[PDB]
RNA sequence: GAUCUUCGGAUCACUUUGGUCAAAUUGAAACGAUACAGAGAAGAUUAGCAUGGCCCCUGCACAAGGAUGACACUGCGACAUUGAGAGAAAAC
């Protein structure tokens, strides 16, 4: 993961998307740091938008803008930059616009079931539109 | 939203919430100190191993320690009464 200055050079396409990733960094930092407001599993909810995020911009770099090539987008993947499993869950139809891999497995719960995020919100009532608890989530569904 | 399909629709996914319990005087224990006595076996100093269980403590322990760990170690009536006398009473 962490880079010394005498590593092996990162693929050419990498200095022009080098800041940005930085600024990930810099801000999972100060999530870790940030303490405060919320229950035992709600302060750990952030930690998953950040990294569901920064692991939707390396798709989006490659799936959507083929701005990087295929062998520095298997280096980021290598180098953990990128969640692959989150990726190849996003690669097929249902799974679009996954929040994080906790809320599509059947045994972290406590019934045997997916989370209410996965839920299309057309068939879930008004009411009960709530913020997931295991990261935000407020609607997976690729119909939303 | 993606995929086809022919603009009828079909696929793809489908119900979270570990809860000694709501931001700490008034529902997670157990005591400091001061004041009193103040160290087992029939004189005195003193080795210990035990018995009993709504007494425990240290220990990984079915070792061993904590004053021999401490406390306790007793005691009574399924007694039948007649054996006899005396004054009274009621009775040989
Ligand atoms: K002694
Ligand atoms: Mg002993
Ligand atoms: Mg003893
Ligand atoms: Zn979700
Ligand atoms: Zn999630
Ligand atoms: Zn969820």
């Amino acid at each position: 993961r962490l880079r010394t200055s005498r590593t092996k050079r990162p693929p050419d396409g990498f200095d022009e998307i080098e800041p940005t990733l930085i600024e990930f960094q810099d801000r999972m930092r100060q999530i870790e740091n940030t303490m405060g407001k919320g229950t035992k599993t709600e302060m750990l909810a952030p930690i998953f938008q950040l990294h569901h995020q920064r692991s939707r911009y390396i798709y989006d770099l490659y799936y959507k803008r083929e701005a990087i090539s295929t062998e520095l987008y298997n280096w980021l993947l290598k180098q953990n930059y990128a969640d692959g499993n989150l990726i190849a869950k996003w690669k097929k139809p249902g799974y679009e616009k996954l929040c994080c891999l906790r809320c599509i497995q059947t045994a972290e719960s406590k019934f045997g079931s997916t989370c209410i995020c996965r839920v299309p919100k057309s068939k879930l009532d008004k009411d009960q539109r709530v913020r997931c608890t295991h990261c935000g989530c407020n609607g997976c569904a690729s119909c939303d």
